[PDB]
DNA sequence: GCCTTGCCGGGTAAGTTCCGGCGCG
DNA sequence: CGCGCCGGAACTTACCCGGCAAGGC
């Protein structure tokens, strides 16, 4: 319940600025990352990193929080098979989300991936098949919207969230839990 | 004249996968 | 032997930002 909130939040922030890594090194070992990269390093030590280990903490994974300052931004890393699966699965079941974990990723792929500015309310992402399923939701929850290929340089397509439902967007969506 | 939204270029804030560790049965 | 957790960081570019303008009222 508050878990799968939570979850889906941070599924948001994962699909936008991290990602699922299975690797494979020499030889023959292997790792399973669950990352968020963010810049601000406020932004992931004062409120990312807590609920990632709300959720470490909720499926007994004895994995650790790592935190890595590279060149230009923060990594946010959790090294665990575990966790990597659990999101995954999650991921898997992304045509399945109810209400409140719709809201809940879309808010987390919004702070990612989202025009920040406010005056526009945007999402860009090279995945247009996760924004269509997006876009459906914002319907069904009384958003209009549109998609289309804003950067041909890169092949990344934009949400673009009407003006005319600016508000019922910032207020359900973004101004939640 | 004003508001909404598609267009398009700048470049940095993201993403992706190497490496060397260490530990487990 | 095969595999899973740490600590990095080099490397590439996919996101964001923001001015412009083409319609719609
Ligand atoms: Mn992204
Ligand atoms: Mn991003
Ligand atoms: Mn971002
Ligand atoms: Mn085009």
């Amino acid at each position: 319940e508050e878990v799968s909130g939570i979850s889906a939040y941070l599924l948001g922030l994962i699909i936008g600025d991290g990602g699922l890594y299975k690797l494979k090194y020499k030889g023959n070992r292997s790792e399973y990352r669950v990352v968020i990269t963010q810049k601000s390093e406020n932004l992931i030590k004062q409120h990312i990193a807590p609920l990632m280990q709300f959720l470490i903490d909720e499926l007994n994974v004895k994995s650790k929080i790592q935190i890595v300052k590279g060149d230009t931004r923060y990594e946010l890393r959790v090294s665990s098979k575990k966790l990597y699966y659990y999101f995954a699965n999650m991921l898997e079941r992304i045509r399945l989300f109810n209400m409140r974990e719709q809201i809940a990723f879309i808010k987390g792929l919004y702070v990612a991936e989202g025009d920040k500015t406010l005056k526009r309310l945007r999402i860009w992402n090279k995945n247009k098949a996760l924004l269509e399923i997006v876009s459906r939701w914002l319907n069904n929850l009384g958003v209009r919207n549109t998609i289309h290929l804003d950067d041909h340089r890169h092949g990344v397509y934009v949400l673009n969230i009407s003006l005319r439902d600016r508000i019922k967007f910032v207020h359900t969506i973004l101004s939640s839990h």
